[PDB]
DNA sequence: AACACTCGTCGCCCAGAGTTCACCTTGGAGCCAGGGACGGTTCATTTGGGGTGCCGGAAACGGACGCGTACAGGCCGTATAATGGGAGCTGTCACGGATGCA
């Protein structure tokens, strides 16, 4: 499925669109750690994929 | 061994990337209405053409028909005198019985 699917806000998109994630299963692969390493990543971005 | 200087690190603070959320337009995509000319159809010619069955007959042609020739096979005759065969090579044994002689 793909994150656009989610039905989610602003932020969690255009920060994934850019580098390419495309997909929740690539999401699901990578752990809260790896996810959050990217710089400037929001907070409430955060707690919506948790 | 005692003494007086300059550099990450973090937080914080303001502006937009670009994204979403969310407002007006206008070229529509199509839907229908109307008008050819057009190509498909059909039917009048149209006499240009295919057509032909048979023949006078001319000439080939297939064969009959009669009469010559050709070797193949057959018949026939040869007048000094010429008057009874070469050849075969045979080392069996058993043995039953006829058999020409006993």
């Amino acid at each position: 499925l793909p994150i656009d699917d989610l039905d989610l806000t602003v932020r969690s998109y255009n920060c994934l669109k850019r580098e390419g994630v495309h997909t929740v299963g690539e999401l699901v692969a990578r752990t809260e750690s790896d996810l959050l390493d990217i710089r400037n990543f929001g907070q409430k971005s955060i707690d919506e994929v948790k």
